[PDB]
């Protein structure tokens, strides 16, 4: 449980998905060149990702059109890498009995969250929070 809930959310990883930010209504966007950001452009081609699950709630994010994974380094900072890694694990849950939230695994004794800010860009690990918009998903159909 690594000492968090586990309310989960409903759905399968059968097929891709888009991953829908509330806070600036973005979609996650992972570019080839490993920068990791936010796009309203829904016709981006770097925004379509496979989740696939490792165990009950862990799960990987990986770029269909590049092949990689979604990953947050030491510091905090989201970036894309191209083989996966304990990095690349992320624990999927339910939140406002909604939402889709993702903990990074490696740091989730921090509480260090994916989210996007109202701007598009990226929050660094420390500085996402239970309670905040940026951290808010919805999987949209491709």
């Amino acid at each position: 449980h690594h000492h968090h809930h586990f309310n989960l959310p409903p759905g399968n990883y059968k097929k891709p998905k888009l991953l829908y930010c509330s806070n600036g209504g973005h979609f996650l966007r992972i570019l080839p060149d490993g920068t990791v950001d936010g796009t309203r452009d829904r016709s981006d081609q770097h925004i379509q990702l496979q989740l696939s699950a490792e165990s009950v709630g862990e799960v990987y994010i990986k770029s269909t059109e590049t092949g990689q994974y979604l990953a947050m380094d030491t510091d905090g900072l989201v970036y894309g890498s191209q083989t996966p890694n304990e990095e690349c694990l992320f624990l999927e849950r339910l939140e406002e009995n909604h939402y889709n939230t993702y903990i990074s695994k490696k740091h989730a004794e921090k509480n260090w969250f994916l989210g996007l800010k109202k701007n598009g860009s990226c929050k660094r690990g420390p500085r996402t929070h239970y309670g905040q918009k940026a951290i808010l998903f919805l999987p949209l159909p491709v």
